[PDB]
């Protein structure tokens, strides 16, 4: 049994969040030096960047951020609580930049911060412990009037998004174990720095996905120096940006580098419409994938087929598949598993599910992972290879010489191991890009922000160790898939 662990430490969705930046505006420093229209202008561009209206009786915590006109929260405090509470608490506070010590103490190690929690988070303390509320106050969490939260709202302070940050992830996670690492970029051309009197700066922007050709001339040298034994995964995804889904660009990053001496190893290709239950998919059409296929197997580029959907599945193993099969053996695959997805009928635009774990299922699965108990678990695995093993019998049997991986969003990666391997699959992927947490039994609630890709993949492989699998380096996967 030999696993390999591919590393996708950026992605499309999640964003980065400055723990050192204020994380509440109060209404009365925007209304009280602002005209109403530049303080609707301001109010309006913060709410496109995920903060949100609160009421007045949230508390914040402000050290050294003095702008004129304890950094300890220990175990027992948590341990008051209900798990589902000392969770929601400790995730805010990881996403805060907190850590968790050795002890399961929530820490903050640096000497100036700006760390607010919610109305709706303080009056569930509030009834469960009003003790705790009183400690945190006497720690100095001070009420707040109504204002705009930054709640990090699937955000890490730990995803990297430049050239440099994503170089060091990389690196990171191949020397915690990975093989591959998947790779998106992000456009950050449309960050504003707003200032706020009484308050200091807070920046904006979008961090959209977008492939940018000058991050990846930078980031494809910059790991292969370090660690040439890399084996680049580059996303062509356009999810976002669903009015490039026939652009060159979609594989203009696909080149032969000259300071690397090769092309990328693998990019991801999904031959079908992506259709995002949550929303905003991007095309595949027949034609574009023609262009995809004759450009990969020119310059030297493995596709990884993400399976999204069954009209994926479907494609790839009849109309697809002799493209497939030209493009190099073993076909790779990688089960986007746990993500809803829509099938839309071109004729009546209606839509249907086609996730490749039926949502009904997912929703159960959902549901079972909540109550946290180990028959449950057993139960929630049951269904994910339930949904999952036709699909990878079809796989198997239209493609023999292959590799498929798995993947989970987060919430759901507690199933990953068990479910890779009850799937007999030949590898698993983890990351920022799938999920921001990790497992800490340490801590009340036993979950916390992670403290990066390579920390995922660390624990994957420690579980994978411990099953008693063995995991494939770089080389031997370069050497095992002719890459
Ligand atoms: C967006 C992202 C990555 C966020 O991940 P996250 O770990 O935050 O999970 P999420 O479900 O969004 O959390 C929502 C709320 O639940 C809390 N929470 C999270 N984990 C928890 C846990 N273990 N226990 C209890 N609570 C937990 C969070 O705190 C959060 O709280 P609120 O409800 O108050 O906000 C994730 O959501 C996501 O979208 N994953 C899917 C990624 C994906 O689609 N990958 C496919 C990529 S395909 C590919 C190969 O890249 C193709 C290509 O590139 O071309
Ligand atoms: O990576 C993804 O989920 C995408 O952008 O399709
Ligand atoms: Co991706």
């Amino acid at each position: 049994t030999s696993l390999y662990i591919t590393a996708a430490p950026i992605g499309a969705v999640p964003k980065f969040l400055d723990p050192f930046e204020a994380t509440f505006i109060p209404s009365f420093l925007l209304e009280g030096f602002f005209d109403a229209d530049r303080c609707a202008s301001i109010a309006a561009d913060l709410k496109t960047d995920g903060w949100e209206v609160v009421p007045a009786g949230g508390r914040l915590l402000q050290v050294g951020h003095a702008q004129p006109i304890a950094a300890h929260f220990p175990k027992p405090w948590l341990a008051a609580l209900s798990n589902k509470l000392a969770r929601r608490i400790v995730l805010q506070l990881t996403t805060y930049g907190w850590i968790v010590s050795e002890q399961g103490d929530l820490l903050w190690e640096h000497e100036r911060q700006h760390h607010y929690l919610p109305p709706a988070l303080i009056e569930a303390i509030e009834k469960e412990s009003p003790a705790l509320l009183k400690n945190m106050e006497e720690a100095g969490w001070i009420a707040c009037a109504a204002g705009y939260w930054q709640a990090g709202k699937a955000r890490s302070p730990y995803l990297p998004i430049t050239p440099e940050a994503i170089t060091e992830e990389t690196i990171r996670s191949m020397r915690a174990g990975a093989a591959v690492v998947h790779l998106h970029t992000r456009d950050l051309s449309d960050r504003r720095r707003i200032e706020i009197p009484g308050l200091g700066v807070v920046t904006v922007g979008s961090q959209r996905n977008q492939i940018v050709l000058d991050d990846y001339d930078a980031i494809v040298p910059m790991v292969k120096k370090r660690e040439p034994a890399a084996i680049l995964n580059l996303s062509t995804s356009v999810r976002g940006d669903r009015h490039g889904a026939r652009s060159k660009l979609r594989r203009a990053h696909l080149k032969f580098y000259d300071d690397v001496g090769s092309a990328p190893e693998v990019a991801s290709l999904s031959p079908a419409a992506v259709v995002f239950q949550g929303g905003g998919g991007y095309d595949n059409a027949p034609d574009f994938l023609d262009a995809q296929f004759d450009h990969f197997e020119r310059v030297g580029t493995r596709p990884e087929v993400e399976v999204f959907n069954h009209a994926i599945v479907d494609n790839a193993t009849s109309l697809y598949r002799d493209r497939l099969l030209r493009t190099g053996k073993p076909v790779l695959f990688m089960l986007v598993a746990g993500v809803d997805q829509y099938r839309r009928d071109p004729i009546t635009g209606e839509v249907e599910d086609d996730s490749l774990i039926a949502r009904v299922v997912r929703e159960e699965i959902s549901s079972l992972l909540a109550d946290e108990s180990a028959d449950s678990h057993r139960r929630a695995v049951e269904l994910a290879i339930g949904q999952l093993r036709p699909v990878v019998e079809r796989l198997r049997a239209s493609f023999p010489v292959s590799k498929i991986s798995i993947l989970l969003p987060g919430p759901m990666q507690n199933l990953l191991v068990d479910v890779a391997l009850g799937l007999g699959l030949d590898g698993i992927r983890v990351g920022l890009e799938d999920g921001l947490t990790v497992n800490d039994a340490r801590v009340p609630g036993g979950v916390r922000k992670a403290r990066g890709t390579w920390e995922q993949v660390s624990l994957v492989r420690e579980e994978l160790l411990g099953r008693g699998a063995t995991i494939l380096t770089a080389a031997q996967v370069r050497d095992m898939f002719g890459l």
